[PDB]
């Protein structure tokens, strides 16, 4: 029967693509080995020359690879997501200069703009009436394939105390063997832009001069732009922070990989108790990003004032609170920007709220960060963010008074 077949053989293998696609075991300790003596680089290499090139180059990818991901049918970008990864880990394994690394994360922004890939794959590939249990199954087989990997990461580094090198070893066998998968899938028959079924560009044109009078999409898609360009430039560099603290040998006491795997755990407790606030908690909803967004202000400053090695556990905990905290808001801001569009436009106004924030991103980048521009140390850059997640509690909490 062609039933069975359509779920034991395609959705149980759809959900462990999704699973072995997000094991990295050495994802969380990707810093930790350069800083490392492995690789001896300095926490101003890497903070000024190596982690703007990723600030830089997604600017760069994001628009080719999602305009490519829609005309390729989303299978070879999900083959592209995969062995840019592999490309990642040989240049942390066969690269010893900083311009090696800057080329580590040219590759890896490819892989951070095909995030999106494997999302809308399962919306072009399913049928619409059984979509929202496949992407159930889906949701629930990539979050757990990124907690795994942070797992899996951890206890192959603390408990089983072998090193660096021998993890990101390992992590070439789970991501080799996620291009093997990527190859299989099965390239669906329609796309969401160019491979369509048959206006288009120009009955979007006149659902968007309408649909952006609503002032929930004035709102939450002026809060990806800026407060979701402020998440990444901590993501980025938070583990630096973590080794400015605490520079260790011995490396089974890193832990780096446990506040990956609790801020992902932090991260769908917090997004499916958004789910329930999504709908009631629409009326003051620019209140509600002023109170997250001070509660990220005061987290970012907590990593940038502890300074005692002994008190890096709640300087990781200021980090799983503070990722849990912008994850409490992306259900809801992918509902109240997604409410009233299509798909088709829902999912081209993600491609420029994604846009919109990387040119912040690449702004903020240059002034703050890189070393052509001002060059700051990972401590007096987390200063600036907190600085600029308090500016952004003084404009959405004072602008809950208008």
């Amino acid at each position: 029967d062609p039933e069975l077949r359509s779920w034991r053989h395609l959705v149980c293998y759809l959900c462990f693509y999704g699973f072995m696609a997000q094991i990295r075991p050495g994802e969380s300790f990707i810093t930790p080995y350069l800083l490392g003596p492995d690789k001896n680089f300095t926490r101003e290499q890497v903070t000024n020359e190596i982690t703007p090139v990723l600030s830089y180059s997604y600017l760069a990818v994001l628009v080719p690879v999602f305009l490519l991901t829609d005309y390729l049918r989303y299978t070879p970008v999900l083959l592209l997501q995969g062995l840019s990864f592999v490309s990642v880990w040989l240049l942390l394994l066969l690269g010893h200069s900083v311009a090696h690394m800057q080329l580590m994360e040219l590759f890896y922004s490819v892989t951070m703009a095909a995030r999106i890939a494997y999302s809308s794959y399962i919306f072009s590939l399913v049928r619409p009436a059984r979509y929202q249990r496949v992407a159930g199954y889906s949701r629930a087989a990539v979050l757990l394939g990124v907690f795994t990997s942070s797992v899996l990461g951890q206890l192959l580094v603390t408990v089983g105390r072998v090193s660096f090198s021998t993890l990101n070893y390992i992590s070439l066998a789970f991501l080799t063997f996620s291009v093997v998968l990527a190859l299989f899938l099965k390239r669906p028959k329609r796309s969401l832009f160019f491979n369509r079924d048959d206006s288009v560009l120009a009955r979007m044109l006149r659902e968007l001069g309408d649909s952006l009078r609503r002032p929930q999409l004035r709102l939450w898609s002026l809060w990806w732009v800026f407060n979701s360009a402020g998440y990444y430039l901590v993501v980025y560099y938070v583990h630096i922070l973590w080794n400015e603290v605490d520079p260790t040998t011995n490396s089974a006491r890193v832990y780096n990989g446990a506040a990956d795997a609790a801020s992902t755990l932090l991260g769908a407790i917090t997004s499916f108790a958004a789910g329930f606030v999504k709908i009631r908690w629409a009326r003051w909803s620019k209140l509600l990003i002023a109170g997250v967004t001070a509660t990220q202000a005061g987290l970012v400053f907590l990593l940038a004032h502890t300074r005692h090695p002994s008190s890096i556990w709640l300087c990781y905990a200021a980090f799983v609170l503070f990722r849990g905290s912008y994850q409490f808001l992306v259900p809801i801001a992918t509902f109240q920007i997604a409410s009233s569009l299509s798909k088709e436009l829902c999912a081209l106004v993600f491609g420029v709220n994604t846009f919109f924030a990387t040119i912040v991103k690449t702004i903020i980048t240059f002034i703050v960060s890189d070393v052509r521009g001002l060059g700051l140390p990972v401590r007096k850059q987390f200063q600036l963010y907190s600085v600029y997640f308090l500016i952004l509690s003084i404009i959405y909490f004072l602008g809950a008074m208008l």
